[PDB]
């Protein structure tokens, strides 16, 4: 854009090479995080390499790891290709990717770990991540909390704490709130999916969290989008969208725990995720009968004017976003 | 106003093919990624066919695309999605094809050659450049306008001339792809701009790959985009009254995406072509203002075209 070279100037990228791998990282970005790349004009301009590169990483691992091209044994070994040539740049091994895959792999990765070595990131448990999407892939149910857990901590919230420093906390009450709201994103995604999921074997939904209403996996299967869903099944909704809630408003404070110049983004992502709650709901959960055609809460240009007049306010009080990894 | 209610005004009662229907249009909705956003200014009761036939073409491009796969793999997997979509004209392979064929015949066309749009995808994979616009047009012929020229049908023209509009405009539209897109296309290795185009202004694949998105571009190159924005700008041009011989339901569809595609031609040119200087931060198919209004202009016209008697097309059976 008009202001990449700005972006890349201001952060102090200056090593062609590097740069050209920024550029490659926000690309990719662009192309598969599509309306979440448009966030990144509600951040400081210096900031934005990382932000980038940040959202880049986790789109992408989940891209590689929902791609319906590829058996789920594909999957998991594109995973294992990222993560050798993640972890070769990370220890300086660098190899010479060869097709189109392994240079897009490498140059993210190339980007990646400077953008976690920045920030003081463990850029060497990355691995952790994509050990929790490639056990995800093999994971078709969750007994209880405590199994859902196990993919919350790993494919959900490990990125999430990470980028919080990005971010840049003002107060030590950040991490915690972080967590709390991604894992309402989180969950609002399961109910959301509900029906692809459950469509692709996989049920998020805890099963005791089924048991409690008598219900079944067969029970689900056979009613979602089937255009009839007994009491029970309500019951189990509206459960689980009250957990979302209950996440969504222990989390709230988030936004005033971080920099001014993160705050805009954080507020309107969670606005954005807030207007799924009356789609699911309304018309007596008519979302969770048929399968319905509507233009969503999704599918921000008030935020992004605002957000440009707090940037250039941020830079006057003397903001100064701290050097880039040597 | 559901999926299922858009089969029942269809009338599509056959509980498997309301199915097949179902998956194609939740398929779409989830690979679509903002591509035919004008899916919701359809008419309701066609939007089973629309959503098929966008879904059928979403699919292979994107299969043929997926880099995660070797181009042999791909070849392979477009063959045999052909042999299986062939055999069934005769898991959610055989939803999209069952819905397809289904389509296909509803509106009268040659169900029986769809292979030749994925035998183009297939012959594509290993062409990364073309040396004029007789090799371009091959291409265009098979990937592009092969499904244009069917879903045309669709829109129920009222004119023979919507055919040949219906070229003029999706050649335009695919010419102006190729030089939005051309950064992301050098980077995967593909040259869709005609060698002699380059020739003609003394360039080489090299100097488009060195300086698109660098922050300068030369003379020449600004030469080149130009003749080529010149030709997608003439297509245009000769196209742009398409909606006027389409029926009344399909005419918000097309004149907001001619409007959107006719809006990239000053995009890309104004401020020096600053657009192909610096690296791309636009985001293709997204509700922005314009497309939400013409949702809901289109909702209108199409319960207008009822109150006048719209006479729904019979379900293939
Ligand atoms: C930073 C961030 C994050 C943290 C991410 C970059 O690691 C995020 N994780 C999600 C999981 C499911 C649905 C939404 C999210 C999100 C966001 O919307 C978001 O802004
Ligand atoms: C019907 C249609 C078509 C016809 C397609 C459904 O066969 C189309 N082909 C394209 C190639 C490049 C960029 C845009 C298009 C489009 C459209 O935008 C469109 O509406």
């Amino acid at each position: 854009g008009p202001s990449t070279v700005q972006e890349l100037d201001l952060a102090g990228i200056t090593d062609s090479g590097l740069r050209a791998d920024y550029i490659a990282s926000s690309q990719l970005f662009r192309k598969i995080g599509r309306g979440r790349f448009l966030g990144r004009y509600m951040m400081h301009p210096a900031k934005r390499p990382y932000f980038d590169t940040f959202f880049s990483f986790v789109c992408y691992i989940d891209d590689l790891a929902d791609d319906i091209n590829l058996s789920v044994d594909v999957r998991a070994r594109r995973l294992d290709e990222w993560q050798r040539t993640y972890l070769a740049i990370a220890k300086g091994e660098d190899e010479h990717p060869l097709s189109l895959s392994e240079q897009t792999d490498a140059a993210l990765a190339r980007a990646l770990v400077h953008t976690l070595r920045t920030w003081d990131l463990p850029y060497l448990r990355v691995p952790e991540f994509v050990d929790g999407h490639r056990k995800a892939l093999t994971t078709y149910e969750y007994a209880d909390q405590e199994e859902l857990d196990d993919f919350l901590e790993t494919v959900t919230l490990l990125p999430a704490i990470w980028i919080n420093q990005i971010f840049e906390p003002i107060s030590e009450d950040a991490e915690e709130l972080c967590r709390h709201t991604i894992t309402a994103f989180q969950l609002l995604d399961f109910i959301w999916d509900l029906r692809e999921d459950l469509d692709l074997g996989r049920l998020y939904l805890p099963l005791d969290h089924l048991a409690r209403f008598g219900l079944t996996r067969a029970d689900l299967d056979r009613q979602i989008g089937s255009g009839y869903i007994s009491d029970a099944l309500r019951e189990l909704i509206q459960f689980e969208i009250d957990i979302a809630r209950e996440h969504m408003n222990a989390g709230r404070s988030w936004p005033q725990t971080l920099h001014p110049t993160a705050r805009i983004f954080m507020e309107t992502d969670i606005q954005t995720h807030d207007s799924m709650f009356p789609e699911m709901i309304k018309d007596d959960y008519a979302f969770f009968k048929s399968p319905l055609d509507f233009v969503s809460g999704r599918m921000t240009a008030k935020a992004i004017a605002r957000a440009r007049k707090a940037n250039q306010q941020a830079t006057r009080a003397g903001y100064r976003i701290r050097p880039p990894y040597r």
